[PDB]
């Protein structure tokens, strides 16, 4: 199936995901000197207070750390956003160099990984429902630089070695995804797509403009997974981020 090897990377995607050449495609670079500042843009409100994560889960793409969405636990709302979006999880893009990782780019800068917090609206009654529809979901993008460690990743850094392989779980209650955001909320925003198959065009993306630091021994933890399943040939998971896709027709905005 779909992957980031020579065969069953980006660039073959369209073949089964004929999406992949849309007109909303993510991600995007971020030309910083076009995007304008939106006065229209309500505050933006990240309640993550009563989260409830519950496990962490090796896909064989990324790890998804889930939460309890059958209430408004974790939301987001305001920004560009109209009603309350609910957080389902949340999965890192990295690159196997520091120098590369995250989807999105800011003036063509890549940064060492990409924080995806997915969430979904609740007019939709389900996430299934939501990817239906073009404004069913909310993604909250955050860069990942080299540098001081980050005390709020820690936890799910050690937990990694019990998921190395695609297929593993393992039980990831009481983590808060607080301790994974920037003191800024400043962001850019856009209407945009799934940057994983099945790329489908329903998301609001907001991405931050401050990224948070993480250490060199962080991110080389992430670089021991497997991309392949228990008993099967090591291929290590690094460089699991789609690049830049064409702007087209749309138009990003600033909160600041
Ligand atoms: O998911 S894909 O990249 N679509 O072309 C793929 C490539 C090779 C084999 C299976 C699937
Ligand atoms: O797609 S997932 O991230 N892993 O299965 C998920 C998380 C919460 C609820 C359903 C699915
Ligand atoms: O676009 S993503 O944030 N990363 O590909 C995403 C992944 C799974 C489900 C929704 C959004
Ligand atoms: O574009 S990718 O397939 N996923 O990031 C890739 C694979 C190997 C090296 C760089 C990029
Ligand atoms: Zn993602």
């Amino acid at each position: 199936h779909w992957g980031y090897g020579k065969h069953n990377g980006p660039e073959h995607w369209h073949k089964d995901f004929p999406i992949a050449k849309g007109e909303r495609q993510s991600p995007v670079d971020i030309d910083t000197h076009t995007a304008k500042y939106d006065p229209s843009l309500k505050p933006l409100s990240v309640s993550y207070d009563q989260a409830t994560s519950l496990r962490i889960l090796n896909n064989g793409h990324a790890f998804n750390v889930e939460f309890d969405d059958s209430q408004d636990k974790a939301v987001l709302k305001g920004g560009p956003l109209d009603g309350t979006y609910r957080l389902i999880q949340f999965h890192f893009h990295w690159g196997s160099l520091d120098g590369q990782g995250s989807e999105h780019t800011v003036d063509k800068k890549k940064y060492a990984a990409e924080l995806h917090l997915v969430h979904w609206n609740t007019k939709y009654g389900d996430f299934g429902k939501a990817v239906q529809q073009p404004d069913g979901l909310a993604v909250l993008g955050i860069f990942l630089k080299v540098g001081s460690a980050k005390p709020g990743l820690q936890k799910v850094v050690d937990v990694l070695d019990s998921i190395k392989t695609k297929g593993k779980s393992a039980d990831f209650t009481n983590f808060d995804p607080r301790g994974l955001l920037p003191e800024s909320l400043d962001y850019w925003t856009y209407p945009g797509s799934l940057t994983t198959p099945p790329l489908l065009e329903c998301v609001t993306w907001i991405v931050l403009k401050e990224p948070i630091s993480v250490s060199s021994e962080q991110v080389l933890k992430f670089r021991k997974l497997n991309f392949n399943g228990e008993g099967e040939p090591e291929e290590l998971m690094v460089d699991n981020w789609r690049p830049a896709q064409p702007l087209k027709n749309r138009q990003i905005k600033a909160s600041f």
